């Protein structure tokens, strides 16, 4: 089966690595403007190939990408020293209503990834570009903090993180809500299993920072993140594939969240062949419910300010 | 186990990924004067794990590296002069290295590896297989994943090498090139997809030119390196004894002297443990002997 | 690493080429009273190797188990009486084990395991963790697979538990089942796929009468325990921390003091390294408790 | 993609068990006279699923085989004591002309992977009944001793199997051929090679022995062999399945071999999609060529006789 990216960038590109070495999908095509990058993107991974798996990794144009399961959106542009972030916002929605018309001509049936951060303002408008059912428009949002939300879990429990059931939901960002009352580990409740077997306001501060700030310090000492989200991507990836109905917190239009209406975030949601095919609604707490309605707010916020 | 990697740029970053996403060792150390970039590096990879390999990738220094069976050496830029800075650079490494993990093998990635990888042997103290330079690895898997392109027949079938300096001086060795014990071209004529003069000119420059190709469009190459590093780690872990077109300081190569270059060579715990000599036609041995004295004379200048 | 299996009948042949196949050792030694047969199944399981992965699998006697670190005792047949023939032998194996392998943790499979598990523990000397029974692990497994079928959704995301005695007295926990933190029963209302009485009691049989199914037509099974219990040496060696319903010595239980049955436990490079007790109902925890004297009761009667 | 075995016995429940450890199938169907067998052995499989990978293993009939793109023929019977040879031979045969038929009603278009032995023969009866073009009907033939000669080459040179090129050609058996004259390591030849970085008639002999008794000792202290089988049927299954176009020592119809005619034999055989591809012809020494023919004759006298 073949896969397609739009935007090949360090984003892009590193999913396309990462979708190589784990041997995901037998083809993989990068679309890009800039033609040559992607020609050498996909050539330089092609010399890692005969080191891992035959997977089929090629440059191509949107018409390549005929028959695609899955398309990754990691298109976008840098902002400029200056403009506003509504600015940067618009020209990033300018470059998706070019995109998805043009994915959707050349692969009807494909699921749409959308990566191109912010990831939850990018879903709402792959989703509204689209025509599409909002299942089939999907955005990485917190997959990442989630996995690490369960490794920190793990690491402190001394417990391994297949066992540790814990959520981050809502923006995949500043307003993300760690979902601590209903963690559980084997099935049993999270706070109560470690009180005996705990987790002091200072634990779970650190936890919450470790989760938070990562992509922030990455940003920061390398100016962008890519290898996490190439795995994550490559991950999500593979669910379509193999129509796995894995639960993922993953951003996807929702018709209401705690109140807001029809806005992009992530929620517990079942992944497969034809997209999110459900919703998988954790307990919350009074506190959480109120961070997830914050969070929601924000995202409905920018997506009225945008036209969407 | 544990692997290091000095250098936290994009090549011993992508290496690093490859290491985990593969799932080679237990353990990849990065280091970087720059502290920040290789914990950033670190990090980015580590969100990547849980959908993996279970690998704990962390920043350090050298004193982090200890108890490491490889580590690599990915420092530099990418011109004369310049050989001279990234050959101070190793100064400054290989032995703060071999002094945190005396018995770690280097894996020589920085270019030109031919000539670093002779800057880095002499500066270890090591014996000659303890040195292993990434050398034609990507060339040799390009030179068989065309061919078998071509034939149609699985690249575990074919075997070529792609041999010397790992640059334009590359000898893609067609003479004794083969498919199942029996000679390529004849295989090629048997199978229908025979193999022209102009189809060899076209596979020369699909292997020899692909580096050029992804600098010019890309700025710089790191994925394949990655990957073909953390096999060579792979091998020097799990003790494989494999046979890869590796660099490594050679006494004496189709005339000249004490020179490191690419030969088929068998990869295990303690590095390259012996190199098996393929036949090379008078052409082929011209060019490896040339391409040998271009390598010397470039080490002979930095003092090497 | 290495691991070591004693009784090289089909049992514990089919773990070794589950071990061979999924590549989880280093080294796989088989023991067996009957020499001839450890080896024909080592050569058999050797001619798989080039095929899968890289594994040492070899015959050996209990000296041959040196470093092991785990051991599967997979000996006996499979009825009060029969009991007491197995418990004999595991008195002459369990000694002759930790004699070569002081620090190896053993995992029972013998039937019926947690009867078994119990007479292990009591022979080693060892502290109770060390001493693993496969118990309930298929059942779990099996039970998470059909609910997965049933909801449509995948295995990984379910979380339900088969706990007690490896058999007829199996409890299968739907109280406290879940599907992503949500209680079973509303998550499969609310998914469109409601589960009626008679759909759990449909999964309840596939559960339960799977083994009675497999022998009637077959035979005997070792297939599915070949596979199980190499996933628990796989937890052992990685040090996995994972959470598996294996057998193990429980100080008390639902009401019964010393007695071993199925419970979730953390398993680790020690063995079992800690109980998780999950929410059982009134039902369940009767059940529980009937089965825990059943197994207590005769447990006593062969002594222990 | 889906899977066909006929005859659920040890091998072909063992193959079944290496197809889904291996992940090679999505689907496994196993089709057998005794139909409780078949069902108790997928199920008992079924079992290890959870703890390997998420393969389809199920009992069903010739119908069930619908779009399997390769069919594993384990099918026969054993010999009754007192009876002769081609007594047991002819009754196999009288197996195979119910199956073929069956099964490629079912599904046209699979490869036919002959496993029950002797194998040559068995593949020979099952090309004559098929109707099939020779390269669909393949028997596993001496993959397993052909992997065990590089494993022993490999142990005594102290350098990986990979890296060592060795073929066992001809009879699955007792006439089989160790071609070391064009064995070779890294390209270059075994005997040269190590020679210097050697071989004494005594090491050949050992070696020899450690190949060709296998499968003798395995029958003597277990009664069959299976586990290796299994696998190495897995891997060629996997082989058909990616279209991989990969080398094997395999039996198939083949037109002429060192002077017989129509006959079913070991040769390096280029394996993919549709069955065997085309022959690569190693290198043989005369005394090899010999063999080789001598091996050749067993094999064509036994095929005359059956009437094949
Ligand atoms: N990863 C991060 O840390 C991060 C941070 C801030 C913003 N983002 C956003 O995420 C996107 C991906 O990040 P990245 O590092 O891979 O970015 P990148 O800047 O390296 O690459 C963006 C890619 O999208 C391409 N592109 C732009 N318009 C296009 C169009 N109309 N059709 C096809 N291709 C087009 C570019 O040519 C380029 O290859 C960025 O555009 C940016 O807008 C990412
Ligand atoms: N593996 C060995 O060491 C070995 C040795 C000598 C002979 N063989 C031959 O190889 C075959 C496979 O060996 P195995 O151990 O799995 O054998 P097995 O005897 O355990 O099973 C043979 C299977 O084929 C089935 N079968 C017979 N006729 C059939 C028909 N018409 N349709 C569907 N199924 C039918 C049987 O019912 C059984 O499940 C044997 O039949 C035998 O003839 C194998």
């Amino acid at each position: 089966m073949k896969v397609g990216i739009v935007g090949s960038g360090m984003v892009g590109s590193a999913t396309a690595y990462a979708l190589a070495l784990l041997g995901v999908a037998r083809e993989v095509v990068l679309v890009d403007l800039d033609r040559k990058l992607a020609q050498a993107h996909a050539e330089d991974i092609l010399h890692a190939t005969p080191f891992a798996h035959p997977v089929w990794v090629r440059a191509g144009s949107y018409g390549d990408l005929e028959g695609a399961r899955a398309v990754v959106l990691a298109a976008g542009v840098a902002q400029r020293p200056g403009e506003t972030r509504l600015q940067l916002l618009d020209r990033n929605a300018q470059v998706f209503a070019q995109v998805v018309p043009r994915v959707l001509e050349a692969a009807p049936e494909a699921v749409l990834l959308v990566a191109t951060n912010p990831v939850d303002v990018m879903t709402q408008v792959a989703y509204r570009l689209s025509g599409l059912p909002p299942g089939r428009v999907v955005g990485s949002g917190t997959i990442l903090d989630t996995a690490r939300f369960r490794a920190l879990l793990a690491e402190y429990l001394r417990v391994a993180p297949q066992s540790v059931h814990a959520y981050v939901l809502g923006e995949h960002g500043d307003s993300e809500v760690l979902v601590w009352s209903s963690a559980q580990v084997g099935g049993v409740p999270l706070l109560e299993f470690a009180e005996a077997r705990a987790l002091s306001p200072e634990d779970r501060a650190r936890i919450d920072e470790g989760v938070r700030r990562a992509a922030y310090r990455i940003i920061e000492g390398k100016g962008a993140t890519y290898y996490g989200i190439g795995a994550g991507l490559a991950r999500l990836v593979r669910a379509i594939l193999t129509d796995e109905k894995g639960v993922y917190t993953v951003s996807a239009f929702t018709p209401e969240v705690e109140g807001v209406l029809e806005v992009s975030l992530s929620l517990p949601r079942i992944l497969g062949a034809g997209g999110v095919e459900g919703t998988v609604y954790p307990s919350l707490s009074p506190e959480e419910r109120e961070a997830l309605r914050r969070s929601a707010e924000i995202l409905k916020e920018a997506a009225f300010a945008l036209g969407f």
